């Protein structure tokens, strides 16, 4: 009744380009399973949705990667918030969500923006750049890392931490296994710079120690918060405003009506998280049997949601596989869905409007101009390199 297939999720060809693999997973039913790692799988929006809305049949405390934490010891001590449930994850969310709220992003938006304005500036007098380390990277690195409370030593440490991360929650394949064999430096920087007196004062990290004072968290959950803080804020939109700058170098287009109204600049970003979906995939594991879209799933099985399918699923979505920077995304599952969804994600969305605002203030033409190159992760969908030509506005 299921449909069994051999689809590697986790493998280079796919990651290469996962359109095709999408559809035939979509257009498979509603639950496949996937041999290769004796998981099951959904892929059209409908049950991404579904899965993620229910928390307690599909738990994330056993592990969001492949591994079942009922069965295999974790990597790395459990995150508190994302590898956590009702209850116990209630209160860390509530304290992420403060740290990361609404009133938050006023004191820190003036400096974003002025950063995103002045690395366009520096770029279009470069020219011809590197939109990855160039732009994609270097903004991130030039806010995050100092909105944390960061000291500047060590920072060469954050995006291989994040990297190992989002490569340990696949399957154990060789991206995998060599990012974990490499880890023993960067665990042992990033475990360091969560303990509270290396935090500088009014940043993120120095406000979820300030936090432990409520009854919401104790002193001893405070560091592994900010890890969490490491692990999800830079890589994340690193590969969202480098999906965006890759979708307005495709879409010369959309760029232009960008041009002519930067207001659109923050939703240019969300469609370019729906586009790419940065976060391809999180596993669940059921703690009942369930019947999901007619197949009955037994107790203790991970299931893997595809978000980046379920954000092109023509169920769903007019048109998914075009860029429009006027779409209504609402719904999308690029940040999740549900009791999980990105707390970090107003962060995200300041970054890419106040860069794609500078784009579309300051440039009128981005071309690519040298080959492309593919960057590889379990998890995270994005490029090494993306050569391109910036034409000032
Ligand atoms: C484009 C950028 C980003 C994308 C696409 C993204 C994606 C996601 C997704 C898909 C989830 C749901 C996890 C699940 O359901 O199991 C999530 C949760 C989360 N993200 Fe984001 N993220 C981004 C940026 C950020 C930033 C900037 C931060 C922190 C500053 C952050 C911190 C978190 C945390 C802590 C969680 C766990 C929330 C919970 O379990 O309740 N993320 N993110
Ligand atoms: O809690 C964490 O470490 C974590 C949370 C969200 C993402 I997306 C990655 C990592
Ligand atoms: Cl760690």
């Amino acid at each position: 009744t299921i449909p069994h297939l051999a689809i590697d999720p986790f493998s280079l060809d796919f990651f290469d380009d996962p359109y095709p693999d999408q559809q035939t997973l979509r257009d498979a039913g509603p639950v496949v399973y996937l041999d290769k790692w004796n998981v099951y799988g959904v892929a059209r929006y409908a049950e991404v949705h579904a899965v993620l809305n229910d928390p307690t049949t599909f738990c994330s405390s056993r592990g969001v990667g492949l591994s079942d934490f009922k069965k295999e010891k974790p990597w790395r001590p459990p995150s508190l918030i994302l590898e956590a449930d009702p209850p116990a994850h209630t209160r860390p969310r509530a304290v992420l969500s403060k740290v990361l709220s609404p009133a938050t992003m006023k004191t820190i938006r003036d400096g974003f923006a002025a950063a995103a304005d002045a690395k366009v500036d520096e770029l279009l007098q470069r020219g011809c750049i590197d939109a990855i380390a160039d732009l994609a990277e270097a903004y991130p690195l030039s806010v995050f890392p100092d909105a944390m409370g960061l000291k500047q030593e060590g920072r060469e440490h954050l995006l291989p931490y994040a990297g190992l991360v989002f490569n340990a929650f696949g399957p154990p394949n060789e991206l995998r296994q060599t990012a974990i064999e490499r880890s023993a430096p960067h665990q042992a920087y990033v475990n360091e710079q969560c303990q509270r007196p290396n935090l500088a004062p009014g940043g993120f990290g120095a406000c979820i120690h300030a936090f432990t004072d409520t009854g919401e968290i104790t002193p001893d959950e405070a560091p592994l918060l900010v890890r969490s803080l490491l692990s999800a804020g830079l890589d994340t939109t690193v590969n969202g405003i480098g999906a965006a700058v890759y979708c307005l170098a495709r879409f010369p287009g959309e760029l232009q009506r960008l041009r002519s109204d930067p207001t659109l600049a923050r939703n240019a970003f969300e469609e370019a998280v729906r586009f790419e979906s940065p976060v391809q995939t999180f596993f669940r594991t059921t703690t009942r049997e369930v019947e999901l879209g007619g197949a009955v799933i037994g107790e203790g099985e991970k299931v893997l949601m595809f978000l980046g399918s379920a954000n092109r699923d023509p169920r769903r979505w007019s048109d998914p596989d075009l860029y429009d920077i006027t779409r209504k995304t609402s719904g999308h599952v690029g940040f999740g869905s549900g009791v999980h969804m990105c707390v970090g994600q107003l962060v995200a969305r300041l970054e890419g409007e106040v860069m794609l605002s500078a784009l579309a203030r300051k440039v009128a033409a981005i071309d690519i101009d040298g080959p492309v190159k593919r960057r590889f992760n379990n998890t995270l969908r994005g490029l090494e390199s993306l050569p391109v030509k910036l034409t000032p506005a």
